[PDB]
């Protein structure tokens, strides 16, 4: 170690100031205090005043001010006590104005006092300043003094020796720079680099409190606890503290503020009201499998960041501000605790019971206060009301009194000792969660082609297809479709074979994909737009053979000899209008689409069933419904486009084929047709609803479903929508392609003008949606991590054929066992139940949260601007071609 200066008494000169200490400058600055208040049945208020009259003495705190020249001198005739009484005794609605309720130390009362009197019961009020002295001096010296002063005002008292202003001139002068000074710099210099951020806890873009009191038999044991594993009652209190917090806390580490209060064991000076305020900065890092290793391991580090006491936290924390930023250095989560420290001559409860207590400690966000009262442990928790989300301060406060009870509950070694990790989730975070996410229902076993083979022979009448003028009826398409998926299993399409579909728009793509799926196999979308070498690399990568298309641009394929190819519009009509049987299974494949590199989708058939009869008894979908197939049969938007019309008799609407999205054909087609069914990515229909708007008829004046996912559904666009045809109910989904389309649906009834975003929402029937940590664990309600879609059947089967993907992004949790698919997308939970969207690996969003109230950061914006945002290839927002 290295021991350190002695102190120099002065009795004297104690009038001429002394400097503030870094505790106290800190505070004078950010001017540019706490309260109390007790009850009793009766306050002898002359015996109370000449208490008053003697606690302004002695210390030589009570009467200190700060010069407006920064520093701080004695005073020695400061008038008399100023004691406020109220009266409300014959008051009635007493109660009501006693409610209404609550300084500068220029003027020398750096307090506040007060007396309310009531009817049978009187009630005593302190303000005071935070700069004036500190937490334990309070209780310590100003409480216990101040009960044997109202006890007896003429008692003994004790002997000052070595004012404060002693020990100021002392830290200043004589102590800072010295041995254990120069020692301990080193440690906090030889950190500095190594400390993460203040715990980052969600938000919702004066002081409210909970506490709880400790029973002396639960104190006891909960120190008999703490011995067990070698801590302290404040040792093991904080490592608990530290794990609660890293459940909503949006990175495991983060540094606590742990201040100490110390006085350098100086003769008298347990006896001296003053700032003994000393930060000391605790840095949480998980260091653990277990919670006992964890807590163990950060007590470890607090220790050692004890023995190097000397050097002052506000410096460390200054040169922490020097090293990177200042705001990025706020420790905003603090752990005050007066454990260990002298037992005080009196409890401030013999004078009066309770019933307000409030720190106003500013740049405090929360304070855990651990404080001992007459044999009980008081734990409190005072927080900033609107520093966090609703709710996050409740819940993690259930959430640590669990854990600090089971703690009571367990034998060390055994139980929640020895737990790896502690679920964090308050009751309701799981009764609702478990209430959105219970999607619980059987899929019969049918074909995707078996399915439509049947409403075609129900309804074989019934307009099917209309595309490019040219329509179908569902009995000519069947027929087209036995043609096809005939020819195709004599050509030898096996069950399971990929047989590849590339072409353009039109209904040649349907009657594709339903005579493969009859065939037996799967089919592979492949644009006809793409370049003419990724073409063959995707079939040649997928392995495909024979390839349905398209007459027209039949030639400009450049495709090898041993992939046999097809039109479909004439190289088939010479065949068997007889149904074909099922060959293939519910859980075989029935289309594969592809997504550094890229990934093919491998797709069930009992998934994609599942969607298809979710939807149709999520909005009533009857057969007079008409629905515009926008999305390329490509892009996992169309599955619903394919299966989900014809599998109950509703009429499919091709649209012509495009590049450039061209809202004037389908504001054209929609208002012709009747469309009565909107799917697409929201920025298409925002370019469909700009141009209706301007127009004179009400073409997008059927429609009663608009079905937007993918991107961001743009804040003003429902009710821009819903503007046209009054009674449009707007939907948002989305899901990512492994998940089937779509897995969580949000009605979109009424924009809140706050939000940054749409609610991603609740999910469909069979797919669970989870937020988890980096751990794949759930996490409590508004946390940040990434979104795991759970599901038996309505999951991928599998990337492809390569394992390495598929077995590393479809996990299994180890909270359930439930197959889950990690999106790769992180978001929050809603406390009620839906799921809020924040973006991909996207942290460093805001961005839209402050910009429509135009695009992100990397900024553009669009009304270094620009005209208009550019689009991807099925189009949302190229948010990667923006540098
Ligand atoms: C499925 C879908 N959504 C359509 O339907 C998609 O998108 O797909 P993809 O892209 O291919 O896959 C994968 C991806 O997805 C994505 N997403 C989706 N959705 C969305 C998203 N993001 C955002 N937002 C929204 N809404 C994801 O991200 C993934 O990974």
């Amino acid at each position: 170690a290295a021991e350190l200066p002695p102190l120099v008494p002065e009795p004297g000169d104690a009038g001429q100031p002394f400097p503030l200490t870094p505790t106290q400058q800190a505070l004078w600055v950010g001017r540019a205090y706490g309260y109390f208040e007790w009850e009793r049945p009766e306050l002898d208020l002359a015996r109370y005043r000449r208490a008053w009259e003697r606690l302004v003495a002695h210390h030589p705190g009570l009467r200190t001010v700060v010069r407006p020249d920064g520093t701080q001198h004695v005073l020695e005739r400061p008038g008399p006590v100023p004691i406020t009484v109220e009266d409300l005794r014959q008051d009635p609605d007493a109660v009501r104005r006693l409610e209404e309720s609550r300084l500068d130390p220029g003027t020398w009362p750096m307090f506040d006092l007060r007396v309310v009197l009531l009817s049978g019961r009187v009630r005593v009020q302190l303000g005071i300043d935070l700069q004036l002295m500190d937490a334990s001096s309070l209780f310590l010296n100003l409480f216990s003094d101040l009960v044997t002063l109202y006890d007896d005002p003429d008692a003994a008292l004790a002997s000052q020796k070595l004012a404060f202003r002693d020990f100021a001139r002392w830290l200043e002068e004589d102590v800072r720079g010295g041995a254990r000074w120069r020692a301990d710099w080193a440690y906090w210099q030889e950190r500095l680099d190594g400390l993460p951020p203040a715990p980052d806890l969600p938000a919702a873009r004066k002081f409210e409190r909970c506490m709880v009191r400790c029973p002396a038999e639960e104190f006891a044991l909960l120190r008999e606890r703490a011995l067990a594993h070698g801590l302290t009652e404040t040792e093991l209190l904080v490592g608990a503290f530290a794990e609660v917090l890293r459940g909503w806390s949006s990175d495991p580490a983060f540094t606590l503020n742990v201040p100490v209060f110390q006085r350098f064991d100086v003769p008298g000076i347990e006896d001296v009201i003053g700032d003994y305020t000393n930060p000391i900065l605790l840095e949480a890092r998980p260091e653990g499998r277990t919670v006992a290793e964890r807590i163990v391991a950060l007590a470890a580090r607090l220790r050692a960041d004890t023995r190097h006491a000397s050097v002052n936290g506000v410096e460390v924390l200054r040169e922490l501000a020097r090293r990177r930023g200042l705001a990025a250095a706020a420790m905003p989560v603090v752990v005050t605790s007066l454990l260990g420290l002298p037992s005080a001559a009196r409890s401030i409860t013999e004078f009066g019971t309770e019933v307000h207590s409030i720190t106003q400690t500013p740049q405090v966000s929360l304070d855990f206060q651990i404080r001992p009262e007459d044999g009980e442990l008081r734990l409190v928790w005072d927080h900033r009301s609107g520093a966090f989300a609703p709710g996050v301060v409740e819940g993690a406060f259930e959430a640590f009194l669990d854990l600090v009870g089971r703690m009571l509950a367990d034998e060390p070694g055994h139980g929640v000792w020895e737990a790896p990790f502690a679920d964090m989730r308050s009751r309701r975070d799981r009764a609702v969660w478990n209430e959105t996410n219970d999607t619980a229902e059987p899929v019969p076993a049918v074909l995707l082609q078996e399915r439509f083979f049947a409403q075609a022979r129900r309804t074989p009448d019934a307009e099917a297809v209309v595309a490019s003028g040219l329509r179908l009826t569902y009995d000519e398409l069947a027929r087209h479709a036995y043609r096809i998926g005939n020819t195709l299993r004599e050509r030898g399409v096996r069950p399971g074979d990929l047989v590849g579909v590339v072409m353009e728009k039109g209904w040649e793509q349907y009657a594709a994909v339903y005579g493969i799926l009859a065939a037996g196999g799967a089919y592979l979308p492949i644009d006809a737009a793409s370049p003419r070498g990724r073409v063959a690399r995707l079939l040649e990568s997928a392995g495909a053979g024979i390839v349905l298309t398209q007459s027209r641009l039949r030639d400009e394929l450049d495709l090898p000899a041993g992939t046999t190819v097809l039109r479909a519009d004439t190289d088939f009509e010479t065949a068997s209008t007889a149904p074909l049987t099922p060959v293939q299974g519910p859980d075989d494949p029935a289309y594969v689409i592809y997504t550094g590199e890229p990934k093919g989708v491998v797709v069930a058939h009992r998934g994609v069933a599942n969607l298809v009869r979710d939807v149709r008894r999520r909005f009533a979908v009857t057969p007079a419904d008409r629905l515009l197939a926008l999305s390329g049969l490509h892009f996992d938007a169309s599955v619903y486009d394919v299966f989900g019309p014809l599998a109950c008799g509703a009429t499919v609407v091709v649209p012509p084929p495009f590049r450039r999205a061209e809202p004037d054909v389908w504001a054209e087609l929609v208002r012709d047709e009747r469309v009565t069914f909107w799917n697409s990515v929201p920025v298409l229909l925002e370019l469909l609803v700009g141009e209706a708007e301007s127009r004179d008829d009400r073409p997008l004046a059927t429609l009663r479903l608009a079905v937007v996912s993918g991107d961001w559904i743009p804040l003003d666009l429902p009710g821009r929508a819903r503007a046209q045809a009054p009674g449009l109910r707007v939907v948002g989904s989305g899901g990512p392609t492994e998940t089937i389309c779509w897995s969580l649906f949000h009605p979109i009834d009424a924009v809140d003008p706050q939000w940054t975003s749409i609610p991603y929402g609740k999910p469909i029937a069979n797919q669970r949606y989870y937020i988890v940590d980096r751990d794949l664990r759930p996490r409590p309600t508004w946390a940040r991590g990434e979104m795991a879609v759970a599901s038996p059947l309505g999951l991928a089967l599998g990337y492809l054929n390569d394992p390495e993907r598929t077995a590393a992004k479809f996990v299994t949790l180890p909270g359930t066992g439930e197959r889950a698919y990690l999106t790769g997308d992180f978001g929050r939970l809603l406390p009620d139940g839906g799921i809020e969207i924040l973006g991909r690996e996207d942290f460093q969003g805001q961005r839209i949260e402050l910009g429509e109230i135009g695009v992100r950061a990397a900024a553009d914006v669009v009304r270094r601007l620009l005209p208009e945002l550019p689009l991807t290839a099925n189009g949302k927002v190229d948010r990667l071609a923006l540098a």
